[PDB]
């Protein structure tokens, strides 16, 4: 099982080598659409692009490109859309995607400003009375309510297709203390947050895939999805030992490049899954422990 493997890798001090082996074995598929000259201003990073086979296509006749990938986990029966933090000119495309893909939740794992630089546009309204209208995609977005915790905030937003007047409730789960190329403060804080997303019903198969993003949509995003899928896998079978975490990560990498950006994020993923397995296997009390340990109260 992964716990024994975690021990071997830890004692050997080989997280860097294990992680590097994953980078070496990772899939390489073309990203020709992402690289078209007309799409230059739709990519936040030159080196992070969606593969053509798994990219999400916007349903507009103009230009259907958005730096977003559909991670379809067949065995686990869960899909996620991993995307970069929207740019000033792609906020309308972002919400168009949320609408068209029928997503119920948006998981944001970064902050708008990190390390003195703008890593993501302010794509949602910060005040109820100042709603946002994305003219290019004909969508209106209104902040309905906000529940601010110590290291994450949950928001209820109302997305409206101005063309048809149909409205939908979108839940925003914002993890505010996870530095890029870094790991969460503890497996507890992370699991507490993941469980809040799960409890909301945003990951349910009755909804479109949850949209997960960070700045690039691969590091922190990849860590979140890897832990969730691994937990879901062992949950379906109620068998912790049936999950090969490296293999699951490689499977995800068939859909988007660079998922999990550092060896420590991989190590953290193992920790999160191993700890989460306690809940999956019947000890529901650990959830309350995580809530305590996370110190979510201000
Ligand atoms: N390598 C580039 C792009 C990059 C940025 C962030 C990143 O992680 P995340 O997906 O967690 O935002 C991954 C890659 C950079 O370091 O700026
Ligand atoms: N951090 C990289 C993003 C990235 C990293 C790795 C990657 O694939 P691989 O790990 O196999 O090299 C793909 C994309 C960059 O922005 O330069
Ligand atoms: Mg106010």
């Amino acid at each position: 099982e992964m716990e024994k493997e975690f021990e071997q890798i830890d004692k050997s001090g080989s997280w860097a080598a294990i992680y590097q082996d994953i980078r070496h074995e990772a899939s390489d598929f073309p990203c020709r659409v992402a690289k078209l000259p007309k799409n230059k201003n739709r990519n936040r990073y030159r080196d992070v692009s969606p593969f053509d086979h798994s990219r999400i296509k916007l349903h507009q006749e103009d230009n259907d490109y958005i730096n977003a990938s559909l991670i379809k986990m067949e065995e686990a029966q869960r899909s996620y859309i991993l995307t970069q933090g929207p740019l000033p000119n792609t906020c309308g495309h972002f919400w168009e995607m949320v609408w068209e893909q029928k997503s119920r939740g948006v998981v944001m794992l970064n902050r708008v400003m990190e390390k003195g630089s703008l890593k993501c546009a302010q794509y949602w309204p910060q005040k109820e009375e100042k709603e946002m209208i994305f003219e290019d995609t004909n969508l209106k977005l209104t902040l309905i309510s906000e529940d601010i915790k110590s290291y994450y905030t949950v928001r209820q937003l109302e997305l409206e297709n101005l063309t048809t007047q149909e409205t939908r409730e979108i839940l925003h789960f914002h993890y505010t203390t996870w530095p890029d190329f870094g790991v969460p403060e503890s497996p507890a804080s992370f699991l507490n947050f993941l469980f809040k997303v799960r409890e909301s019903g945003s990951l349910s198969p009755e909804h479109g895939p949850v949209v997960v993003h960070s700045s690039a949509g691969i590091g922190r995003s990849g860590t979140f999805c890897l832990a969730d899928t691994c937990l879901l896998l062992m949950d379906k079978r109620k068998d912790p030992s049936s999950v090969d975490i490296k293999k699951v990560l490689l499977e995800m990498r068939k859909f988007r490049m660079g998922l999990i950006q550092t060896a420590d994020q991989l190590r953290f993923s193992y920790l999160a899954v191993i700890e989460g397995a306690k809940f999956i296997m019947g000890d529901s009390s650990v959830q309350d422990q995580w809530k305590e340990l996370s110190h979510e109260d201000l």
